[PDB]
């Protein structure tokens, strides 16, 4: 049993995330549900006190293996199992700061655990990330291409909405590397539509978020694949 046969729904998730931003160290944990292909939630909480940054900016750090793929695009993230992959991200909040994250994953008993680290240095202390002035990030199209002999790369430019109704841009790039000691067949160039919605739990006493992601792959520009050898 490998690849897509390992991703029979429903499934669940866990996260452990160790972070630091501008010298403030913090931890997040969470549990989540994946009811069906491409719809996945995560109820996360800060275990060290209040989260020292926007929940909206930490959203993308908070599981591409749950994306919904049609049959005729390789689901690279799922095809990495067994063996797993790492994800290394850079998120440049333009005029504000840059963060990186590193993610390792394991699958057991229908549950994907993410163990993530986040490092962020040089953020503007009065910017929207540190003062928590963001409301949401708008849905994006993530460009996915083959990268090196055995990886993929993901890129997006994301609009973050502030409380005053104006926008800040994040520029984001990820590299996915199989760690399972084997070759995984790369997909053709394609795109992932990503929508992230956040709400609070009516009762939870912790600093937390209840997040849902919809992620759907599609060959949005058929000609793109020609450009990536
Ligand atoms: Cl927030
Ligand atoms: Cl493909």
């Amino acid at each position: 049993a490998s690849g897509r046969a390992l991703f029979q729904y429903p499934m669940t998730s866990k996260i452990e995330l160790n972070g630091e931003i501008n010298g403030k160290k913090f931890k997040v944990a969470g549990e989540g549900f994946t009811p069906s292909s491409g719809r996945f939630n995560m109820h996360a909480y800060c275990t060290t006190g209040d989260l020292p940054m926007s929940w909206v900016v930490i959203a993308s750090p908070l599981f591409h293996m749950f994306a919904h793929y049609p049959e005729d695009i390789t689901h690279f993230f799922q095809e990495c199992f067994p063996g797993s992959y790492t994800l290394d991200r850079t998120l440049r909040m333009e005029g504000d700061g840059t963060l990186t994250t590193h993610h390792e994953y394991s699958l057991e008993d229908g549950c994907v655990t993410s163990k993530t680290t986040l490092n962020a240095s040089g953020f503007d202390p009065k910017g929207a990330t540190m003062t928590k002035s963001f409301v949401k990030q708008l849905p994006c199209e993530v460009k996915i291409t083959p990268h090196g002999p055995n990886g993929i790369r993901l890129t997006s430019t994301v609009l973050y909405l502030k409380e005053d109704g104006t926008i800040q841009i994040g520029t984001q790039d990820c590299i996915v590397t199989p760690v399972g000691g084997r070759k995984v067949t790369q997909p053709k160039a394609h795109f992932l539509h990503v929508q992230i919605i956040q709400k609070k739990d009516p009762n939870d006493t912790r600093d937390h978020i209840v997040q849902t992601e919809l992620a759907v792959a599609g060959n949005l520009w058929h000609g793109m694949d020609e450009l990536y050898k």
